């Protein structure tokens, strides 16, 4: 697949909808980003950093009326340059939870509570994209 990609979300996000991305990392990757989009706003924004401060961090956060709002940062790394990942997420009542091969990564609290506007997600960054699909669980 092409990226930067988009993948419409018809009538928006559910709890119970399973969003499946399968990609490999560039070997000098410098970020990755799902943009989950609300119109012009960005409901959800999950931006893995490889190098910030010659560290390696998960950047989330919601961009409305085009401000970002308060970071969500987190440490656990489990994206590896050059390497096939695969990234999940599930949407639950009161939060995004995002598993990355198979492992509990992170939940990011619904800021934008309009979930069936959320109807695109936007993939991009240093990645080579195999398959991005979703489903119900
Ligand atoms: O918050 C997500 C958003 O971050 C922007 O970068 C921030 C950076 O994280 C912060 O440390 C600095 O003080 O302000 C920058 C600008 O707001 C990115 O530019 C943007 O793409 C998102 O990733
Ligand atoms: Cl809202």
């Amino acid at each position: 697949l092409i990226v930067p990609y988009n993948l419409p979300l018809p009538g928006g996000v559910v709890p119970r909808m399973l969003i499946t991305i399968l990609g490999t990392v560039k070997p000098n990757a410098n970020r990755i980003a799902l943009d989950f989009q609300r119109g012009n706003d960005v409901a959800f924004h999950f931006n893995p950093r490889f190098n910030e401060n010659n560290r390696r961090v998960i950047v989330c956060n919601t961009k409305l009326d085009n401000n970002w709002g308060r970071e969500e940062r987190q440490s656990v790394f489990p994206f590896e340059s050059g390497k096939p990942f695969k990234i999940q997420v599930l949407v639950e009542p009161d939060h995004f939870k995002v598993a990355v091969n198979d492992a509990h990564l992170l939940q990011y609290n619904h800021r934008v509570k309009k979930l069936n506007e959320i109807s695109k997600l936007g993939i991009s960054g240093d990645i080579d994209l195999t398959s991005a699909s979703y489903t119900m669980i």
